[PDB]
């Protein structure tokens, strides 16, 4: 795996940023999380939805820099949105939502698994702290 530079265009909600990537406009998916819902009158807004949202739109817009890192498989989802780990100056953010209990670790299709383990063990820590989604 490999980081790749991209510059921000709009954050959506918790996990999914526009960026643009090789000179082209893309929405991004975070990787092996899911920021509660805010969109989508089916689940309506969530607790911590509008929460997780703010946490990311505020660490992806101080950003020196931003970084894209793809997995091992698949990069786009069946929406045409890329599938991947998301850093900002070097701090992944799925990873900082889920130590946060502002995600769970969610949507782990094989073989996007690289960093299963990781975020899995900040979910621990954010659950045996209580935070937030876990409170
Ligand atoms: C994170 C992730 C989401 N998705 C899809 C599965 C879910 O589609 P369905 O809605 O059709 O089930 C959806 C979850 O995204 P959101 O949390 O943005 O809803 O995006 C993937 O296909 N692969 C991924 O790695
Ligand atoms: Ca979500």
């Amino acid at each position: 795996l490999h980081k790749e530079p991209a510059t921000l265009i709009k954050a959506i909600d918790g996990d999914t940023i526009k960026l643009m990537y090789k000179g082209q406009p893309m929405t991004f998916r975070l990787l092996l999380v899911d920021t509660p819902e805010t969109k989508h009158p089916k689940k309506g807004v969530e607790k911590y939805g509008p929460e997780a949202s703010a946490f990311t739109k505020k660490m992806i817009e101080n950003a020196k820099k931003i970084e894209i890192e793809f997995d091992k498989g698949q990069r786009t989802d069946k929406y045409g949105r890329g599938l991947a780990y998301i850093y900002a100056d070097g701090k992944m953010i799925n990873e900082a939502l889920v130590r946060q209990g502002l995600a769970k670790v969610a949507y782990v299709y094989k073989p996007n698994n690289t960093h299963e383990q990781h975020l899995r063990k900040s979910e621990a820590q954010a659950k045996k702290e209580k935070l937030n989604i876990w409170s």
